[PDB]
């Protein structure tokens, strides 16, 4: 393909985000690796503005899809590869159930051999108590399902999802995830059939580390097809 050859290997990663929660503003840097042989993702994230503001577990799914594993009978509905190295914009309206919104979008493209995630997002309408602001959410994460449609109209994909975060108190915070991808490129990406990406995710924190921080080790791999 146009970048599947780009993925072949292991692959460097850098993420950059800026956000605005509620007018709480913080940044956050990522270093790490993804291996799409394996579906595998490794990073660790920073935040360097000092404390995050909101629990990083909401952040995980806005810090690459393009390092999921798609069998090789799945190759032609690759659209993430596909827009490489060129990239593409991923926007996303995260919806935290009886709370409030976060608004992400951010282009991911190769510079140089690194593979590079910038991002901006705002948050709005959070409650100054709620399970966000609050921090009342445990420090872990589920295994989940990405469904992907083909958005011929808008050369991309349309992908939607559910997000369960674990509330401290054992109850569920719902987070509705919608989200557009498009290439940044103008030369020819796959649109695929409607297929789904396979999650799962663990949360580890790194021992030296005096900065409020996020390990991340992630393996997503595509199917229904």
């Amino acid at each position: 393909s146009k970048g599947e050859e780009l993925f072949t290997g292991v692959v460097p990663i850098l993420v950059e985000l800026d956000g605005d929660v509620n007018g709480h503003k913080f940044s956050v840097s990522g270093e790490g690796e993804g291996d799409a042989t394996y579906g595998k993702l490794t990073l660790k994230f920073i935040c360097t503005t000092g404390k995050l503001p909101v629990p990083w577990p909401t952040l995980v799914t806005t810090l690459v899809q393009c390092f999921s594993r798609y069998p090789d009978h799945m190759k032609q509905h690759d659209f993430f590869k596909s827009a490489m190295p060129e990239g593409y914009v991923q926007e996303r309206t995260i919806f935290f159930k009886d709370d409030g919104n976060y608004k992400t979008r951010a282009e991911v493209k190769f510079e140089g051999d690194t593979l590079v995630n910038r991002i901006e997002l705002k948050g709005i309408d959070f409650k100054e108590d709620g399970n966000i602001l609050g921090h009342k959410l445990e420090y872990n994460y589920n295994s989940h399902n990405v469904y992907i449609m083909a958005d011929k109209q808008k050369n991309g994909i349309k992908v939607n999802f559910k997000i369960r975060h674990n509330i401290e108190d054992g109850s569920v915070q719902l987070a509705d995830h919608y989200q557009q991808n498009t290439p940044i490129g103008d030369g020819p990406v796959l649109l695929p059939d409607n297929h789904y990406l396979s999650t799962q995710s663990a949360l580890s924190k790194d021992p030296n580390e005096k900065r409020d921080h996020m390990v991340l080790l992630e393996f997503v791999t595509a199917a229904g097809i």
